[PDB]
């Protein structure tokens, strides 16, 4: 299909709200939170055959996940959590669910009014990061 085509490309952060709150919720220490809060990472979304790849590149930490929609995969997050993940795409919302230690967090990407909105949710901690395509 072509459902993912609109997401493919290079995206740069233009705005962020409550990232600190989301990070601390995850157990990320103060020193790391300051450094992470200063960065403007670039996420690169790409497709190869049936497999999607999502790279996050910054002057601080770099990560990369590869997955097929609806298929579980192992992931080591930037804050070093070893999680089991699953990514699905429904109604144009790319939903990434991470599960570890009996708890979970979601990372949701949607294209709205010319921006990519990434909503990060861990319990009542909800962060919104805004990206724009290059
Ligand atoms: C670049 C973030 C450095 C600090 C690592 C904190 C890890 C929090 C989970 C990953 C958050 C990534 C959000 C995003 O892609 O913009
Ligand atoms: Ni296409």
């Amino acid at each position: 299909s072509h459902m993912v085509d609109a997401f493919l490309g290079t995206w740069k952060l233009v705005d962020s709200k409550n990232f600190d709150d989301y990070m601390k919720s995850l157990g990320v220490g103060f020193a790391t939170r300051q450094v992470a809060s200063m960065t403007k990472p670039t996420t690169i979304i790409e497709k190869n055959g049936d497999i999607l790849t999502l790279k996050t590149h910054s002057t601080f930490k770099n990560t990369e996940i590869s997955f097929k929609l609806g298929v579980e995969f192992d992931e080591t997050t930037a804050d070093d959590r070893k999680v089991k993940s699953i990514v699905t795409l429904d109604g144009g919302k790319l939903v990434h669910l991470q599960k570890w230690d009996g708890q979970e967090t979601t990372l949701v990407r949607e294209l709205i009014d010319g921006k990519l909105i990434l909503t990060l949710t861990h319990g009542t901690a909800v962060c919104t990061r805004t990206y724009e395509k290059e």
